[PDB]
């Protein structure tokens, strides 16, 4: 369980993206999750469509609300297309999955990490990236243009992102905003403080598919 875990230089995460004026956090976080695992075994890095997840997942409320843990489940159940055969537009619409044709990616299950346990988060993040939530409605996290976020912030979780590494002290997160935020679309939050919930409630509820 290395002292350092970066999947970027591991060839697991692709360039950064933006959800835009679309409250669709959840589908983006997922595509990165599934994505990671998909490349971890096969040795093939891919960019899947979040747009599809939006238009297809009726359980989620597309362009403004969702469950990073429906998306995944969805995929495993059905599947998910490339981000070319289903590029992101930013507006929820009619499911094209079927109309689009044969799927391209399809997992083999979804599991959740025991909330409120850093030790647990890491491990999984060590075996493969994960979808995690937190407080973004933040007025500080909103302004982050590079650094180690300690706060201030709260325990009112409401935005989903992704963890793509950690250090002895900083946890790495991929944001669904442009590369005109944090440190090039990236933000480092601090771990090991005692805060069980985890600063910004980053330890509330996390997840991930399964792959054979
Ligand atoms: C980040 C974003 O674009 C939208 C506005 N918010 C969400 O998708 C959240 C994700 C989340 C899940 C768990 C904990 C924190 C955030 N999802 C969401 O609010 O949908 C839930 C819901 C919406 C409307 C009515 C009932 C429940």
């Amino acid at each position: 369980i290395p002292e350092y875990v970066d999947w970027r230089q591991k060839g697991a995460v692709t360039p950064v993206k933006n959800q835009g004026s679309c409250g669709s956090c959840w589908a983006f976080s997922a595509v990165v999750t599934i994505e990671g695992i998909i490349k971890i075994r096969t040795g093939n890095l891919n960019q899947y469509s979040e747009q599809e997840l939006l238009d297809c997942d009726r359980r989620s409320y597309g362009c403004n609300g969702g469950y990073p843990w429906s998306a995944l489940q969805l995929v495993a159940q059905y599947g998910i297309h490339y981000r070319n055969t289903y590029p992101y537009e930013g507006v929820q619409r009619y499911c094209r999955s079927r109309e689009k044709g044969p799927y391209a990616a399809k997992t083999d299950g979804v599991r959740q990490v025991q909330p409120y346990n850093q030790g647990a988060l890491l491990y999984s993040i060590a075996n493969q990236p994960v979808s995690v939530v937190l407080q973004a409605a933040g007025k500080d996290f909103q302004l982050y243009r590079g650094g180690i976020f300690v706060g201030p912030c709260g325990n009112k979780v409401d935005h989903a992102v992704a963890a793509v590494g950690y250090g002895p002290n900083y946890i790495l997160i991929k944001n669904s905003w442009g590369t005109g935020w944090g440190e090039n679309g990236y933000i480092r939050i601090k771990r090991g403080t005692g805060n069980s919930y985890g600063v910004c409630g980053l330890y509330t509820s996390s997840f991930y598919p399964v792959k054979n």
